[PDB]
């Protein structure tokens, strides 16, 4: 029930561009932390998040590369590509139906527009909120960790259905970058 009218939101954002507010809450230091930055997203498998603003990062994934690169340290850690939903939070964004979704998670529904998904085993989330505008544009996505961190991410100047080159998401490192490469074998 509610899983199945997320899903129907997710699967109508073929493509986005947004602006993003981020407070980063942690209660073990009861620091309030603030970046910000752009987010571009396209089905089915590709997803880029630039932090601009205190920091210099970018987290870009074509399906096949996860590119962690930071941009204050010059350094670049490269991954495989899996369909973790439990751990990245913006692969539910790419997903287009409920199989995986409701066996690790239970969805609520809630009024205004809001999801709340519960892992149903994991400790490090806690819970993810999703909460849409009433003509059903992403609005903003709170998660909540066993860290004892709360993190909203408020979306602005959202874009839909742009066309993005599928070559926007292969990630070019700077010259002379710091590289980790995890997928080498």
């Amino acid at each position: 029930d509610a899983t199945s009218e997320l899903i129907d939101k997710i699967k109508n954002i073929h493509s986005m561009t947004a602006n993003f507010n981020q407070k980063l809450i942690d209660g073990q230091t009861n620091n309030n932390l603030n970046s910000k930055g752009n987010m571009s997203l396209k089905k089915p498998q590709y997803f880029k998040w630039i932090t601009t603003s205190p920091n210099n990062q970018e987290i870009v994934s074509n399906g096949t590369k996860l590119w962690i690169y930071d941009g204050d340290l010059d350094q670049l850690i490269i991954k495989k590509v899996s369909n973790d939903i439990a751990q990245f939070p913006y692969l539910i964004l790419l997903s287009k139906n409920t199989n995986n979704i409701n066996k690790l998670f239970t969805v609520t529904a809630q009024d205004n527009n809001s999801y709340i998904l519960k892992p149903k085993n994991d400790q490090m989330i806690d819970s993810i909120k999703i909460k849409f505008t009433p003509n059903n544009q992403l609005e903003y996505l709170e998660i909540s960790t066993s860290l004892n961190q709360f993190t909203k991410i408020e979306f602005n100047n959202v874009k839909t259905d742009v066309d993005i080159s599928n070559t926007s998401f292969d990630f070019k490192a700077p010259q002379n970058t710091d590289i980790i490469d995890e997928t080498k074998f």
